């Protein structure tokens, strides 16, 4: 946007600066060659110090800049914090992303460390909102903390994460209810937004899978998007009972979303497994090569092949659920 | 939009497993020469152990999941089949999607074959269908079938469904006319701007299937259809201004610049086109200063290749004519 | 739409020669074999085969050529009548279709006219007080100045340039009178606007400046600048005293940006003098005998540069300001 063009401008300017800077010392250097050749001479002098006043100015100019730019991480940071506290979901969003922003403008500092502190609040509040692109997005920015950090705020990140999985689980777990108290009721409208938001939940759950990157945290996302399927097959039945023709695209809509987030996550998974072969052979290359095996590091290795046999083993299970969900269509009609 | 997304993906991911494979085939094959130098080593026969095993799983994840999508394919093939039956354009042109969405991810097959059949007769019923664009979308989804095989049936059913669709063009272009005069009499231009603004889309809509045939002759009856319509616009300006629409007239006059836009691009069409040809008959000629004998049988499509070149030409004089004919009268 | 057709145009003109060259290309073939053997009468038909063609897409040229005078003749009328009209939309079109008519034949001489229409409209679009056209017709007119520099032409761009300046600064003013005004009744709407009215006189001023490059006119810029915020700090208290609140923080995020193009459009000026005044100084060092002439320009170049480095600071002093009073 017309904002995000001018943080980069100013990530950028600040660079420029310097960039004359240089252009300028570049050049008073030359002059400084050029009193070699004629030391005596005054007025070359007289003209390093004309050009080295520019510099010297420069240089405050610099001082000025980053301290307002500073200044204004602190006034940004405040926006943050408040915006923190009220629970309004696009609120909370809110000061994540001019929370995050300010980290941009400037990692590794002590300004950014509280714009860190303060993102972790909102992702705990938005973690306590069931809407799963909320869920998710705390899950964003969670992952953030950790990635930009193992570190403290990391392991309080992981538990927001993990509140996160149980929340959407939880929320799976409702939802399911509902859409499940409905069937009997015979409301198909209730079941097409009950069933979308369970998928919801499966991105979210693969999306926060990925992100912390745990086979099991894209199992339990796997887990939970195959029951959809089944869940958006038997919509689709009410809807063909009920002479609801317009639900029957909700449910036939349904049913490549999640075959995309299983596919998604299928994905997800065999690049990890592509990662952990190649650990193996760049280990495995220092074996042959060793003068003696070592068996931390040969265990080490195994672990690797045997996770793999973990790995791959999980993306023939999916497999079949991915194939299962093609079934839906066939017996039905 | 993003199930169109995920097919370039699911055929991405395939050749992300096939290189796993090659990854685990080469890897074992190197394990393989470990065990080569101690052929009793037991912890190396026993890593072995687990990779073919492991490779095994693969080698049925992809046995399901490519039939699993081959199973898949038949239900979009299956399901489109249905929405042709139906009426409702929306329904056919998203229809058209799917098979023509099948056809990118497995070209050449049976199935395939089957997306073609079925694109055709919701092609064909878009060329029923009266709105100009609307039967521009039908060639355009016929001719891609005429570009996957050319000279089969269906070939000779899309170029037989992309004249109907030429056809049908003209008949909502000369309703406009009847139309027309209509209004004339009932001194409305605003319904006019209308009229004239569908004969418009029929040229341009003529124009784009013109194009995809390449068909010289059917690209001039549009650029013919297209020169009366600039005519038509100074019918309608002159009605228009006297009788109480100016601001509805700056349309037309506006309209007279998209007739200049259409004649632009059926010669730019038409030349690249004849740059084309006249390239043919340099190699062609090309091969016959080389050649030892002259074979006529090559010559004799040279030559042809000149003498239709030259139509196009003439071609695009009197086209080129007749723009400024459109030009002039503004 | 017609953003393609100008381009497509152009091309196919292009192309027509184009194509006329891959004939006589056809013909060198066949003028070649002839002269290998004269005997051979099938060259001497597909030669004039090929020759009666070229003749036929030479005459389509003429044809194309002659046609599209006409129609941009017939814009060219039209655009002036449109420049008349004081509807402001019209006089965009009158622009927009003005500057195809150069942009489509640059240094011709109905080109030149179309260019001259042109200048007319951008002085009637001057005085409008709405800053996003007043801008408008500084950015066409300064076209016109690059187009056909120093000439008679060129001082009325200038001059209109200015003329939109002296104008533009009451439209800001105009919104500090209409704020007080929307204080003391507290439309939070109709305050806000005045704010984002002084805004935008800011982004239109410098690029007004920036288009004509003085430093001074950036300078004149800066002041405003600054006191936009000062303005903006009041709306969002007016409004607390939501929507309204919202977007006032927003203008001052505005402001800055606005600061930060100033800043960087004066630097780009200095950086490139720096480039000038050092490649200046290479030959100064090479040249055995020194041209002192040439000396001063090199000196007054890094007195400027001085001087112009001296601006930012005092620039970047104000931003400061803003900040602070935003906090």
């Amino acid at each position: 946007g017309d904002r995000s063009d001018h943080a980069k401008k100013l990530k950028t300017f600040l660079e420029n600066l310097r960039r004359h800077l240089d252009r300028l010392d570049k050049h008073i250097k030359q002059l400084r060659d050029i009193l070699s050749e004629n030391p005596e001479d005054e007025r070359v002098k007289d003209v390093i110090d004309l050009s080295e006043r520019s510099v010297r100015i420069v240089k405050t100019v610099i001082k000025i800049f980053e301290d307002s730019v500073r200044k204004l991480l602190k006034q940004i940071n405040k926006e943050a914090e408040e915006l923190a506290k009220s629970p309004d979901p696009e609120d909370l969003k809110r000061a994540v992303e001019l929370a995050e922003a300010v980290v941009r403008a400037d990692p590794g500092s002590n300004l950014s460390k509280k714009a860190l502190e303060i993102i972790l609040r909102a992702a705990a509040e938005l973690a306590k909102l069931p809407d799963p692109d909320a869920l998710a997005a705390a899950a964003r920015a969670a992952s953030k903390v950790q990635q930009e950090q193992g570190s403290n705020l990391a392991k309080a990140a992981q538990e927001i994460m993990r509140q996160a999985s149980r929340a959407a689980e939880e929320a799976a777990r409702r939802a399911k209810e509902t859409l499940e108290k409905a069937e009997k009721d015979g409301d198909p409208e209730t079941a097409l937004k009950a069933v979308e938001t369970v998928v919801k939940v499966a991105r979210a759950l693969n999306q926060i899978a990925t992100m912390a990157g745990s086979e099991e945290a894209q199992e339990r996302a796997a887990r939970v998007a195959s029951e959809a399927a089944r869940l958006a097959e038997r919509v689709l039945e009410l809807a063909e009972k009920q002479g609801d023709p317009e639900v029957a695209r909700r449910a036939r809509e349904l049913q490549e979303k999640v075959l995309d987030i299983l596919l998604d996550i299928l994905e997800q998974i065999l690049q990890t497994a592509t990662k952990i072969i190649d650990d193996a052979n760049k280990l495995l290359e220092k074996l042959r090569r060793s003068e003696r095996k070592d068996p931390k590091v040969v265990e080490t290795y195994v672990e690797l092949l045997k996770r793999h046999e973990r790995l791959v083993k999980q993306l023939l299970e999916i497999a079949k659920a991915h194939a299962e969900a093609v079934e839906g269509g066939s017996l039905e009609h």
